[PDB]
């Protein structure tokens, strides 16, 4: 028993990461086979960053002005190109650390683990989600562009997101392993909206469960809702409105504890609009939504 | 900027971890250079477990009755002893994959990363403080006994702690790597009394300095305090007394920032006093003390 924010081992991840270089930028890449990928910006100085012209930028670099380096080794790089938003630096060695590895494009609400990296080395490993409007709140100074947010399944690592930018907000943007933003944002500095952002409602009803399965009980009353009484008060409070995919995603957590999905709805309608009463809930003082469903299973059921 | 509860990256521990069977038990093990670590009750069964023998139990075991498997490969024992609660089984291989490390026993208050396995794979990393009373709150099931705690200086990783047992209360104890348990604790299933816990003060402080750093800053007042009085209000909630050591390794953080260590103790009586009024602090709803002064530094600076 005991709940925590866990993220994924990141060994198969670290393998990968490579140090990139071009002129007076250095940021991380990612080595997977006889490819490594970057955030395009890796091309840019100062005077560029407000609005670059990629492409004019990227056909005044030869693939021998991209340095890069895996700790002790310098990779030689024999092609380059820009898909999107990253850079395919095609180099003469297949990582010999290669895992297993897809690229996925996540859905909003999904989470995932972020190996932190500066100048190619790792520096941390930490959970987060994938917000409904496409940020994320992560932890990033300048040089940790480049690194990359992925799950694994087994002996699959599915790489789904590779940092890019810093709002002027402090929240994270990035993109897909394919260069693609999430949410709307361009590699440029200018001010961005991120849109309106709302609680991950599955999410905080899967720990919710996870709060029953490890004890903390007393959110638990007498009550239920239904979808539609329910979405009126997740309305009000910027939550994600429910849906019965939610509800059947949920399933295996409501067989497990014999707690309706309905009814834990009504604990978290009483809970939106009453607080905690100075409580917590798993050691947390509000409601978290950083774990999806998957996530509080593969928790509780010790998955490797 | 953004500041997240960071793990250290897992992989030079990943490399390390093995599965340990004794007779009907499986749990994990540590394996480096020719030795494999794990904790004792592996040698034990169910009629065993209120108060083992474990000299006895041990004596009825020889060095083929340990299965040590690292995935694909089995290892040979060739030599076991018991060290405090832990064994210490010889192998005629050294681990190709031992990082530089060290076995340190670290002071409570102290954060460290776990990586939690299961059948000597990995599952997840997260990381934690090892309560002022010796325990810590983890995230761990049947299964997981053995999985280690470490902090990682450049390539060197110092293990601190190796999972024993779940209190009846849902906290877990451990030992450092020779065996020795923080905290009063034995191995045995047995209700043991973890002692009256504190709040780490010198953590919640550089937590609080962290906040300034990345923008939150709500909870500056204009007031000041004392270590006398503040220690009266430490008191009161609960919180470890404040000592000029504490207030020398926040030195750093409040020369960074320029707000004098006694000035965020009197942030921190109030906010104590009066709660934090339905808001937030870098994503919390209470005041968080598992980020040493030293994890805020490495983390709002980007050490690797
Ligand atoms: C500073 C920082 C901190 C954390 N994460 C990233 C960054 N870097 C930036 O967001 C650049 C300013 C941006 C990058 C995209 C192209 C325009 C320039
Ligand atoms: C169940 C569980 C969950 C999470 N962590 C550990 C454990 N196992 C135990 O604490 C045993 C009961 C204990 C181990 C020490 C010797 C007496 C038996």
């Amino acid at each position: 028993s005991g709940f925590r924010k866990m993220a994924f081992p990141s060994g198969k991840v670290e393998g990968c990461m490579v140090q990139v270089t071009c002129g007076t930028t250095t940021l991380n890449g990612l080595w997977l086979d006889d490819v490594v990928y970057c955030p395009r910006h890796v091309i840019c100085t100062s005077e560029d960053m407000l609005n670059p012209n990629y492409e004019d930028l990227l056909i005044r670099k030869s693939n021998h002005n991209f340095l890069v380096q895996a700790g002790n080794v310098q990779l030689r790089v024999i092609g380059h190109s820009m898909q999107n938003c990253v850079l395919k630096l095609k180099v003469d060695t297949a990582n010999p650390k290669t895992p297993k590895y897809k690229f996925v494009r996540i859905q909003p609400g999904q989470t995932f683990s972020v190996l932190a990296c500066y100048n190619g080395s790792p520096s941390g490993v930490y959970q987060c989600a994938m917000r409904p409007n496409f940020t994320i709140k992560g932890s990033f100074l300048n040089g940790s562009c480049g690194s990359v947010g992925f799950n694994i399944d087994y002996d699959c690592v599915s790489f789904c997101y590779m940092h890019h930018m810093e709002l002027p907000t402090g929240v994270h943007a990035g993109t897909d392993l394919e260069g693609n933003f999430y949410g709307p944002f361009v590699d440029r500095q200018t001010a961005q909206a991120a849109g309106t952002d709302t609680t991950i409602t599955v999410n905080v009803l899967a720990w919710l469960y996870a709060a029953v399965i490890n004890g903390d009980r007393w959110f638990l009353n007498r009550f239920t809702t239904t979808l539609n009484d329910f979405n009126l008060v997740a309305m009000k409070y910027n939550y994600e409105p429910l849906t019965q995919d939610h509800v059947d995603i949920l399933g295996p957590l409501s067989a497990q504890t014999g707690i309706a999905v309905l009814d834990m709805c009504a604990s978290l309608k009483e809970l939106l609009q009453n607080g905690m009463n100075g409580r917590t809930i798993l050691g947390s003082a509000l409601l978290e939504d950083e774990f999806t469903p998957f996530d509080v299973v593969r928790q509780c059921s010790g998955v490797t």
